[PDB]
C-alpha cells in the first residue's frame, strides 16, 4: 500500500540517523507519524525488505503502518500517530499519577505485543520504554521493531540475540514502568554494569512493583536464556498477578 506525497509534514518529533520522524497527516483524515530515512542511511533494499516484514506483522499491541512512500524524495514510513509520545516519555512526566494496576496494565500490553512477535520468530533487538508508544488511553504498543543496560548476558559477551534476550530486556522495561521512567543503573558504566550483573546483582525492586511483579522481573533476569519464561508464558503469569496482587 504505497503512498505518494499525500502527506502534510507538520512537525519534527524525533531524530537520529536513520531518519527524522514527523507529525503529519495523510489526506487530512489521518494524523500519522512519518519516519523518513536520510541519504546513505539505509540500502533502498534494506529498508524495502524491512517495510515489508513490518507490514506482515500485525497485532493490536503493535503500532500500525499506513503504507510507505517510495515515490521518492526522502523515502518514508507512514505509521498511525500514537497520541501520547513514547512510553518512557509518558512515565516520567505524569510520575506518581499511575496506579500499580495501571503500570502492570502497561506491561501486559507490551507483553502481548511481544508474545505475538515471539511467535512470529521476530526478535526485538532493542526492547525498551523509549521504543514503546502510549496512545488511545494508556494503550501501549511496541514500535521501532523490524544499550548494554537492557542487554542480556549472551548479548553483552556474544552479541547473541534470541527472543529470550528480549524477555531479559522486557524485564528491564518492566522496571522502567514500575520505577515510572527511571534510568536503570543510572550511576554506572557499561564496562561496569556488566560487572554487577555477571556477579548476580539485579535492578532493585521499585516501590510500585509488588513482590510478585518483582519475581517476574527476576525471572526475566535469569542468567540462562532457557531459564527465562517465554513471552507467551510471561503474558499469563502477568495476567494472574494483575487479578488481585
Amino acid at each position: 500500500v504505497i503512498d505518494p506525497s499525500e502527506l502534510t509534514f507538520v512537525q519534527e518529533i524525533g531524530s537520529g540517523q536513520f531518519g527524522l520522524v514527523h507529525l503529519g497527516y495523510w489526506l487530512n483524515k489521518d494524523k500519522v507519524a512519518i519516519k523518513t530515512i536520510r541519504e546513505g542511511a539505509m540500502s533502498e533494499e534494506d529498508f524495502i525488505e524491512e517495510a515489508e516484514v513490518m507490514m506482515k506483522l500485525s497485532h493490536p499491541k503493535l503500532v500500525q503502518l499506513y503504507g510507505v512512500c517510495l515515490e521518492q524524495a526522502p523515502i518514508c514510513l507512514v505509521f498511525e500517530f500514537m497520541e501520547h509520545g513514547c512510553l518512557s516519555d509518558y512515565l516520567r512526566t505524569q510520575r506518581g499519577l499511575f496506579a500499580a494496576e495501571t503500570l502492570l496494565g502497561m506491561c501486559l500490553d507490551v507483553c502481548e505485543g511481544m508474545a505475538y512477535l515471539e511467535e512470529a520468530c521476530v526478535i526485538h533487538r532493542d526492547l525498551a520504554a523509549r521504543n514503546c508508544l502510549v496512545g488511545e488511553n494508556q494503550v501501549i504498543k511496541v514500535s521501532d521493531f523490524g544499550p548494554v543496560k537492557w542487554a542480556s548476558p549472551e548479548v553483552f559477551s556474544f552479541s547473541r540475540y534470541s527472543s529470550k534476550s528480549d524477555v531479559w530486556s522486557f524485564g528491564v522495561l518492566m522496571w522502567e514502568v514500575f520505577s515510572e521512567g527511571k534510568i536503570p543503573y543510572e550511576n554506572r558504566s557499561n564496562s561496569e554494569v556488566v560487572e554487577d550483573i555477571s556477579t548476580g546483582f539485579r535492578l532493585y525492586k521499585p516501590r510500585l512493583a509488588s513482590t510478585h511483579v518483582y519475581q517476574i522481573m527476576n525471572h526475566c533476569w535469569k542468567e540462562r536464556p532457557e531459564d527465562r519464561p517465554a513471552f507467551s508464558r510471561l503474558l499469563r503469569q502477568l495476567a494472574e498477578i494483575a487479578e488481585s496482587g
